[PDB]
């Protein structure tokens, strides 16, 4: 694998969006993976509709604004046939019944791949698949208050995540260096939060905050 | 609760037995699950004896190759003040009369606990407790021939049982069909039965094979 | 197409065999293709010589032991009108001079189809003529180490394929509801790998393992 | 000696390890052996650190994913005055600067033991000692593919191996007698990771012939 990944730099990643005071971050996990593997298959990045997530995928095992899994949204795109663009069915911030219309579908799956609790499996895929979502332990008031820098949390829980974001890349201190390594990581509350929404996550310091422990990304 | 668990990896879990042609799967849940907390106490893993559950907790309500369930074993232990080591007391594969010597006593517990019956109350004990006795179907060929993967019988109950096993963890794992999370079952049948003689049991598949519905431990 | 398909239920399959350590896998997978669509002009079956297309069908690119391409070998027999049985060239796995002798053969085409890129195209073709000449991404350990049920792997790659083999048919395990499906493949790495040499790949998970990118069979 | 020995049951081997796509077998079999000695010695089953040995043993002679010796492992532990737990140093399956922190030594040794080249030699070492780190020659496909039973390879050879193993025992059919062996590619291969080898045939596919153990 390279040394160094960003996705951003090659299509595959809309702008930083704001989950508002929703607990919906699987419905943007979810909605990042499928905009990276969209992108993959057809060359064209649309901003797709978690708010659709947030409203329809309830048959699959989300509780919308109560939480949710990134895997049971792209169980949803499956079974549903589509999911609407953003712009098609904007974000409210809180549940609704769905509204769905197939008439403004802009992407599908079949499935998704659950990546083994390996970092190392996780930087393959980083490398060679797009984006990929994620779960970390975010439940440190250091995360709530990041904002620059290499974010090391010393009581991070590798197995215990409430929290899906997307990684986008990884990167180096040097080229010679095994310390501060990171995953980049696209969050979903706003571009004011960290480095313009992004944080660099540890990397390969003992799978640091679970970020390896269930990351995903649907078949497309 | 986590996503992975698997309590061979901190020291909880004996090797695979073999019960031969006895009907006493009971006897070794019920040995698993009071070597795992015994484990938890002491620091020392030590095989317990199926053969002094098999001959002599009658009383309690078990009936040896016949049949027994797990809480009935782990009331004869409080009961009776003991169990003794599978060294001291090795196992026969038919019932005798009761042998057990309190010199050779290398266990005890004050009781057991109930787990509800539902896998997500059976993955919270699994997480922080150790391994659980559990009853299963399995009652069907698929089971016979098991050699890898998640095992998942569309014939399987979720209400009549008949075997007793030992849940040393949990986890998941990319499939054809995204049903991607098991259940880890030390089973009973020695080591060339399945996956070295574990199955991987599917996992929040409606209760499968009634995995959740008689789950229990011993209290140390 | 049908629910389900089994070639070597009609007589269209020659046994498992063995390539050993030399990397004439194009050229099993050639043969496999070739046998049955022989078969299926007629009604006899008879086993074919890798060792033949490994020896004389550089003209048309192939490299021996170090790869090959099965369209290649299908134009190697339609060059050369013919391709000698196995029993009268038999495999030595490993590349020499080429001894063909049109007296023993038993097997012509008139040149090849290759299918569309996707799974509903390459099931019609299954479907519709016979066994078809498939490569996939068999470059991970757990393709080493399958035994049995529905192969998946994360890491499998739809483009970079690296194996011929052989599509016999396809079907699928479980309820049919659960989309459960496989394609079955047979492999040339002798009958104590797999499945007796046989592997269920994962079926309409957009291609996975890229076992629709590069699918063919010969014109007889 | 007994007439099988499985020490799995006495508490002294950990779980099944992967290597992955490292070449570091070498470092799996030590570890094993390692943590066989160690419980044997406290009585505490604790695994052990394949990364540490892959990034730090350079100096007696390993070469990480590219090869190594059981021997030169057990020679740094005992030149470090450690080894870090697998838990406070996991295994990332790639070669990397050495991170050994002594405050998380939880291992040591005072050297190690050679065996002799032969079976019934290994088969004393395994009655007396516990675990014993060897080395075979599993460049055959069927050891690829094994799945059940005795291994018995009709190619194998008995001077040249380029696997490093454990053997954590040995038995008997009741003819076919086998040495218990721990390998590191993981739960599915074999039998749940253990495969039977054949033992008291000429000396199978090398296992007597660097067959070696530390000393605690
Ligand atoms: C989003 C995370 S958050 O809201 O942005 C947040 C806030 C502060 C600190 C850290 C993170 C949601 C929060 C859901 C929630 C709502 C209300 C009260 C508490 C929590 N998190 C989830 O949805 C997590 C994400 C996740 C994915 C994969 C693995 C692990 C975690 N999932 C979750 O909470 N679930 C999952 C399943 N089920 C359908 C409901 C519970
Ligand atoms: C062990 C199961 S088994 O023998 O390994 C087996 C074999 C093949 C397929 C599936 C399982 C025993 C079997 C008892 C038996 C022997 C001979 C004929 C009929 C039955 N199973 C039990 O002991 C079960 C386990 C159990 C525990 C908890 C909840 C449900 C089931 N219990 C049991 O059979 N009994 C009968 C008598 N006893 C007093 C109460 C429960
Ligand atoms: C057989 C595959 S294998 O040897 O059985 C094997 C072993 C282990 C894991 C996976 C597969 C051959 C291997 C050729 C090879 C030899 C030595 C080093 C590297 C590779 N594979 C091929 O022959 C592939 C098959 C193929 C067909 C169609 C599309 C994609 C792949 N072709 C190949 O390798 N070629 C083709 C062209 N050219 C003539 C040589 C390179
Ligand atoms: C592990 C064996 S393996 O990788 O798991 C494997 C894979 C497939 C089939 C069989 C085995 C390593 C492999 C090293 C290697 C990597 C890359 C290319 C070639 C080789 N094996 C070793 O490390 C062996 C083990 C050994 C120990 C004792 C006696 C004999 C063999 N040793 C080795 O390779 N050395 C020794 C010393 N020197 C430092 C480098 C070469």
């Amino acid at each position: 694998a390279p040394r160094s990944v960003d996705w951003r730099e090659k299509g595959y990643v809309t702008p930083v969006k704001n989950q508002g005071q929703c607990g919906s971050c699987w419905a943007f996990s979810a909605t990042g993976a499928l905009e990276g593997q969209m992108f993959r298959k057809t060359g064209r990045l649309i901003s797709l509709s978690e708010q659709n997530l947030v409203d329809c995928s309830g048959p699959q095992g989300n509780e919308g604004c109560n939480g949710g899994l990134m895997d049971y949204a792209f169980q949803y795109v499956q079974d549903n046939g589509g999911l609407d663009s953003e712009e098609s069915y904007p974000y409210e911030a809180t549940e609704e019944s769905c509204k769905y219309n197939p008439k403004y579908s802009v992407a599908n799956d079949a499935g998704f791949v659950d990546i083994p609790k390996q970092e190392k499996a996780l930087m393959k895929a980083v490398a060679t698949v797009g984006p990929i979502s994620v779960a970390i332990d975010a439940g440190h008031e250091s995360f709530l208050f990041y904002k620059e820098g290499i974010y090391f949390e010393p009581d991070c829980s590798s197995e215990d995540m409430d929290h899906g974001v997307l990684v986008v890349g990884y990167g180096f201190e040097s080229t010679e260096s095994d310390n501060n390594k990171y995953w980049l990581v696209k969050n979903s509350w706003g571009e004011e939060w960290g480095m313009g929404g992004y944080v660099k996550m540890a990397k390969d310091r003992r799978n640091h905050c679970g970020i390896a422990s269930a990351a995903s990304y649907p078949t497309v």
